[PDB]
């Protein structure tokens, strides 16, 4: 199974770059950045690890995806943890390359100290973390709701007895999804909608110094986005999959 | 005909979670929302509730384009209520979907006062109101021909007998097009162009707490969106086909 | 030849609509507009034409593409009037339906007074102005220079015998150039490129009240549009066919 | 050789005029210009390159990916400075191109003074140039990086034994790899990734009088675009292939 390891590792990886370099334009320049460059580098990030590991693995890329085609029945469990540990690695060492490339905008942004978020936060770069506007049960609700968002249309798109995409052009049309996720509904946890995205660069910034707050910020945020895009991508699946069995 | 009650329900409530979020961002937070966003949020969310309902159902997601459909001789007229009973369950649902999704972030912006438009309005997130330079008229005329624009284009794009778009590939065309009557002729009305996106959404409001003047706001502007689409689709749908049939 | 008179005037008159109405938005409200906006919509615009007219006229929608298609000798000079009556005609009726959708945003943002430039300019909601930085010489260049851009990749994407775009593609491609024509060369001249979008609506702004200086404005920048595309077209189509003979 | 020598010289020219006008807009006028305008601009200037020269030469506009090509076997060393000269021309009098169209904004703008980065820079719109937090050293990292995961990216959306982009639409796709290259990871050094690009401009603006100071600027900046990507292609090709193999 070095096989999928490798495809969820290499593409988890580019979609990660891409995605984590967009969020670090919209942090550390307002002239260079964007939350719409977010949308589109998540967005588009996703179309490229598509491309890298669509055929190999199906470039899941996201461990609440592979949970969800696990639960119900499409990938034998016996591939979700090599799955999850290729998506960890690549995730990971994206965020090992954002903090090397950005090193010298991240020191001058915020002077020298990594910061979560005092007057410059830079942690939010790598990872989410709850507006204060929200509660911890709203948040898990988003999250949840936002990855059943996913995982339904991306059944919707590729489902070969519907109306899927052309073939040769679903990696486009799953990265528009990933795109207009943000647009419409990230403001309000940073629509992480995937563990591999959000533990392992979490991970990352509390190695590279950012300190245990990465952690107990938000009222203990970081295990919602790792368990509630589990439940989300399950239950958006289910209804894609009754929806379709009931037409 | 519940097959296609389902679809009609399953796309228009993917599509207007996508549009109504993204309006509620460009309402609660200049940072993370603008115009153009709202433009990307509905246009790509019609393209997602294509792959959802495209090959099952039409995957109209707009009462005025079954009415157009119907009235032109395509769709069978008992279809119609089916249609529009599931496109509007969907949009309610998407409505009460954003409402709890952003529940904090309303409330955060408002300081508790679900406002029509005073200090700040949020009943806009959810339906379209006209602005003070507008007359009901003029804001009847452009329901009517921008809805008359969505129905010529959407058959250009997929006639089978003309130049469509490619098969397979006709949800993203669709949704460009619903991205540009927003950049191009929105800001005079909302362009609600479709009483299924705006009248379930207003009710929803109207229970929420907003009060009457959800409906009397605009002169009674809650009533041109639901009838000016309908004569618009049916007159661009004409135009269409009068301009085939001559060539 | 009213099969192709009729296509011409349709495509063009769509195409304008969604033209013409980005601009407005950019000029009248820069929260609902934005230059990108009419990168947007002049680009999808064509998109849209291209789907009315490709397979029955070829959707031109342009004199200076109809002119350069046959002095290259690919369309007969006999159908050159009856395509540049369809455009002239369309683009004026678009030019039109801007001006009365948006009448009352027009009349409360200049006052009531129909203003080419003075406080509050609206005559360049329908045709182009030549900044005041601009030589009429330079503006000649860049309208000659960018239409032969847009007619080299015009060829480029649609050569049958090349790399063209997939079939049931090519008005998306093509959108996309018109949209980075602007996004790229726009700001020197408004990248008219196109007789058919200038010329008309610069005449309804005449007929509309705007007065005699929509056409002696700019040094009588009025012709520059008319005449300098035709010679960039038929430029940037000659370059083209001699790339392609060479190899 | 003359085929692939014309070739790339034309899809060169197209892409540097799409790419270095939209830089132009971005520095000489925040209302018609953006850094989303620039990733957009030479994103799908690539795509309009790819249509012209895609199968005559691979249309690979960019010294590190023939040499990338070259090194991994895939194109005959002969043809290196046969795609390099053509590479290099057309940049070049792309360049010039720019320079001419937009001689009196970059008069105005500066007025009439050549500024590499004074009160107010212009030899910026043709070349990159080190950000004042950056070092000669993470410049060297983030071209050679970026230029990597340029390669591995195009080698994917191309690889007919993987998952590619389908045939007819791999320009399009290949465009979106570029900007989002720009919107992710383009602040830090201005995203060079290609020799082609860099180089030629940057010596038309030593001919057109920026000066000296075009080269010694970021601590002798100018050679590193031409070296980093080099060893970034290579490296990135080399990623994919060692990865596609083990698969």
């Amino acid at each position: 199974m070095v096989r999928e390891f490798l495809a969820e590792f290499m593409s988890t990886y580019v979609m990660m770059v891409f995605g984590l370099g967009s969020v670090a334009h919209m942090v550390l320049n307002k002239k260079y950045g964007s939350y719409l460059g977010v949308n589109l580098g998540f967005g588009f990030g996703v179309t490229m690890g598509v491309h890298v590991a669509g055929r190999i693995s199906g470039a899941h890329m996201n461990a609440a995806v592979t949970f969800a085609n696990c639960a119900l029945g499409r990938v034998p469990w016996r591939k979700f943890p090599v799955y999850v540990l290729g998506q960890f690695l690549g995730s990971f060492l994206a965020a090992a390359t954002i903090y090397s490339l950005f090193y010298t905008a991240i020191l001058h942004f915020s002077g020298g100290q990594l910061m979560v978020t005092g007057p410059v936060a830079t942690a939010g770069i790598f990872a989410t973390y709850l507006p204060d506007h929200m509660t911890l049960w709203r948040g898990f609700l988003n999250e949840a709701w936002l990855t059943g968002m996913l995982q339904l249309c991306l059944f919707a798109i590729t489902d070969q007895e519907n109306n899927p995409a052309l073939p040769g052009t679903e990696a486009l049309v799953i990265g528009i999804l990933v795109v207009i996720i943000g647009v419409s509904l990230g403001m309000n946890t940073g629509y992480a909608i995937n563990p591999s995205r959000d533990l392992p660069p979490r991970i990352f910034t509390f190695i590279a110094g950012w300190g245990k707050q990465v952690f107990s910020n938000g009222e203990n945020w970081w295990w919602v986005p790792v368990v509630a895009p589990l439940l989300g991508a399950y239950l958006g699946g289910i209804i894609y999959l009754v929806f379709i069995g009931s037409t």
